[PDB]
């Protein structure tokens, strides 16, 4: 699945920093990748428990 450099990457993170200050355009980030390719959503349904997960970064 392409989650597995999604959830390595900043892709992750750097989501839940813009939309953890700046909550005005929210973590987007997924629904354009699910989205994008019909393939992608798919293979992404392996997040939510870790890509959710830090999309409530702690900090």
């Amino acid at each position: 699945n392409p989650l597995e450099f999604l959830r390595d990457q900043p892709q992750f993170q750097n989501m839940r920093q813009v939309i953890q200050q700046n909550p005005a355009l929210l973590p987007a980030l997924l629904q354009q990748l699910g989205q994008e390719n019909p393939q992608l959503l798919q293979q992404i349904s392996r997040h939510q428990e870790q890509f959710i997960q830090m999309l409530n970064e702690p900090p």
